[PDB]
DNA sequence: AGATTGTGGATTGAGA
DNA sequence: TCTCAATCCACAATCT
């Protein structure tokens, strides 16, 4: 295995998986439809990188703050179920603008914080 | 069969 | 020097 870097927009998976959520008509979304979002983003998640797309995932289950609902709810073992993130259970330094090399190229391109395209 | 989803084991390494 | 978000991977389902 051979861990790398790369140079991701500096806000974390959870922060710009919330947006994506949150920026949504029904505030609930797939995971294909949010990896579809995300890359709408920035221009890195249109990259060859494809990785990102697996650390979405993780940080779906990861972070209880994303709640799975399901698409079918007489199938509770059912796959490809919406995603609801509940604002009260995120922590609210993850929606902060990241101090990297990327914010640091460029810091007038990205808002300081998140939270105000999250939290009604 | 086939591709994706949902969850977790585990290591990595820059920011602090 | 220590934290934990980032990242790579297996597993075991469903999806097709
Ligand atoms: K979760």
């Amino acid at each position: 295995k051979n861990y790398q870097r790369y140079p991701k927009p500096p806000y974390s998976y959870l922060a710009m998986i919330a947006m994506v959520i949150q920026n949504s008509p029904e505030k609930k979304l797939t995971l294909s439809e949010i990896l579809k979002e995300i890359s709408t983003l920035f221009p890195f998640f249109k990259g060859n990188y494809k990785g990102w797309r697996d650390s979405v995932r993780h940080n779906l289950s990861s972070y209880d703050c994303f709640v799975k609902v399901l698409k079918d709810p007489g199938k509770p073992q059912g796959k490809g179920n919406f995603w609801t993130v509940e604002v009260n259970r995120i922590p609210l330094e993850l929606l902060k603008r990241q101090n990297t090399a990327v914010s640091r190229q460029d810091e007038t391109i990205f808002a300081q914080d998140l939270a105000p395209y999250i939290f009604q």
